[PDB]
């Protein structure tokens, strides 16, 4: 119920879970999937090249667990 839609920054790490992401390009920040479900998910860590942006909390992003437990 509150923002993350944080941007990345070049190295950082994206979470995907292949279990919940509604397509490959569904991604958490670290701080996010580590404080979601997804962290017990199968999943998909991308390094970021830069740009693009975290998905937590967008319901059409996730066929559960849209939200981390900072953000729900
Ligand atoms: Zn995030
Ligand atoms: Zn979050
Ligand atoms: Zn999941």
């Amino acid at each position: 119920g509150s923002l993350c839609g944080r941007v990345f920054k070049v190295g950082e790490p994206t979470y995907s879970c292949r279990d919940c992401a509604v397509d490959p390009t569904c991604v958490l920040c670290m701080e996010c999937f580590l404080g979601s479900i997804h962290r017990d998910h199968r999943y998909r860590m991308t390094t970021s090249g830069g740009g693009g942006f975290c998905d937590c909390g967008d319901t059409e992003a996730w066929k559960e667990g849209p939200y981390c437990q900072k953000h729900e």
